[PDB]
């Protein structure tokens, strides 16, 4: 059997970017009149744990990705332009 | 400027088993009594989209991962045990 270690199950889950599927209209709440293809996106986003109940994981570092994405008004046509989205490109332990 | 193409967004953000950081006491809500440490466990688990809001991205393949955790109880101190997980192999969109 293959068991995953104390110490790389630790590092793997500390608090770091990860990539994290978003629903589209997490991002763009007020788009919903439209369908989107794919409906949602991969995006590095602040994951996992601190260990510490006074601190949680915040992101340290944003931009914003750009993705090519379908999008339907339904019964008429598609079309596919650019949309961003928020990343996260480092996290940190912090005080809450 | 970096811009996803659509098929690359596309493929990406599919129903596939992705890493996926879970609290423990999400996974064994009977242990509550124990303060785990690492908290959160990263696991493969179906995620992403179906494109199709009759479908839903389920699991067709599961198994149990172990892992090393360290277990903190009243009167059994801090311990390393091993623990198992529910991951997800391989997904499938399939009819809601």
């Amino acid at each position: 059997m293959e068991v995953v270690k104390f110490m790389d199950v630790y590092q793997r889950s500390y608090c770091h970017p990860i990539e994290t599927l978003v629903d589209i209209f997490q991002e763009y709440p007020d788009e919903i009149e439209y369908i989107f293809k794919p409906s949602c996106v991969p995006l590095m986003r602040c994951g996992g744990c601190c260990n510490d109940e006074g601190l949680e994981c915040v992101p340290t570092e944003e931009s914003n990705i750009t993705m090519q994405i379908m999008r339907i008004k339904p019964h008429q046509g598609q079309h596919i332009g650019e949309m961003s989205f928020l990343q996260h490109n480092k996290c940190e332990c912090r005080p809450k």
